[PDB]
């Protein structure tokens, strides 16, 4: 009674070529940071930072994605 | 009776060429930053950040990206 | 009774090509923060962020982007 | 009694060519900021920022896109 | 009275050529970082962090990515 | 009784072929310059210079020469 | 008597062939400069040249040279 | 009596061929100069240079040389 | 009597193929000088140079050099 | 009587291939001096230099020499 037939097909490509990539730099909190203080009260929590913190330099050659689902369902 | 037949066919390109990249330049923070603070009262939650935090610098080659779905649902 | 084809084709092409890519330059809070408080009062929660934060350089070489959804539904 | 048939077919390019992109520059907050308070009362959520924040530069070489829905839905 | 066939058919590739990569410089913190305090009350959890902390240099040659989902379910 | 005969051919070419040429930035320059003097004395003539002087940015995109000398001398 | 023949051939190239030529920078400069001079004496002709002085960059596409002297000469 | 003949030949090729060429960053500069004098004396020319002088960039696509001489002397 | 004869040939090539060249960086600076003089006496000409001089970043993407003499001499 | 003859032939090639040539970084730099001088005297000409002087970054991408003397003399 039923026939399904799912055949996707995909010759795709996701591509890049790049000669040279470089001098790339990141200078973060290179000033000066100061903090004082005086008579503080806390009832509760306190979470703090202070400087340079969390600082990133991602630099992928590539960099190249590809996502995909299927999904086929049935009563 | 019934016949379901699903094909897609995609030879698709998502491409890219860059012959030099570079040259970048990041500086935050690069000033001075001064906290003070004189009888300060907190009865819930503090969350402080001071300085350079979460700075980013992402220098892909690549980059490019492709998304699909396919779905085929049935009663 | 029923026949249903799904024969979608698919050839396309994203593409890019750039001979040189450079001399970014990001410079944010490069000047001075000053920040005095007295005598302030928090009945509730407080988020502080002070200096120089979240400051992104993104330089894909590529940057190229596809999205493509297919669905074939049934009742 | 039925036959349906969905056959598009797509050749479509999209496309850019760029002999040479740069001297790029963002300089954010360069300026003095200064903030001075006295005798403030919060009886509710406080968020601040001060500074120079989300500053963003973002140079793609490619930077193009498509989106391509297809649907096919049956009673 | 039922057939279900699941043939999808994958070619694809996601890729990257990248000539010479290099010279990256991550200065987080460099700059100076003082904290004076006199006469805090804390009545809840302290986190503190002080310095440079949590600071990323993430250079993948390729760093190129493929997710693909394949499901199929039956009532 | 003397015969000079003088037939140089050239059919020589010097030549350039240059897709994309970007993005040149020179700075001889920003920095401070003070000079303080007290009981000089000269005798004979002087020249100074004080400051950003005969600094040159020379993009030509050919910047191809041929320098071709012939003599025939007779005594 | 004397016969004298000068026929040189030159069918040469000197030749080039670059994509693509990007992202220079020079700084040749920012820094101080501070003079001092108390009782000097000059009893012959002086030169000075003080701060950012006959500071080049230079770019040629091609920037090929070809230089050829031809001389014939009797006595 | 005498015959001289002088017939070089020359079909001859200096090339060059370079895909990309990128990212260059010179800093001949930055940096402090002083300079203190008391009582000094000088009875012939003098020259002085005191900063940043004569610093070079240069950066040829091509920067291909040939020279070539002849000569063809009689007594 | 005498029958002299210069028939040099030349079918040479100099060559050269560089897929991408990148990432110089050269930093002949920076740092700090000092000269202090008190009773110096010069009884012939003098010449200083004090800070960066004559500095040179050269990056020939060819940079491929011939060089031929020719001579033919006769008494 | 005399015959003399003169035919040298080269078919010769000086060749380089290098896919990709990156990342260089020279600091001929960053460092002190100081000089400090008391009652010297100089009865002939002095040169002095000071600093950060004739320093070289010399990256061809070919950098192929080839030299060729030819002579032939008679008395």
């Amino acid at each position: 009674s039923v026939q399904i037939v799912y055949k996707p097909v995909d010759l795709s490509k996701v591509t890049s070529k790049c000669g040279s990539l470089g001098n790339i730099h990141h200078k973060p909190g290179g000033g000066q940071v100061e903090v004082k203080s005086e008579k503080l009260d806390f009832k509760d929590r306190v979470q703090s930072k202070i400087g340079s913190l969390d600082n990133i330099t991602h630099v992928p050659g590539g960099g190249n994605k590809k996502i995909e689902t299927h999904k086929l369902t049935f009563r």
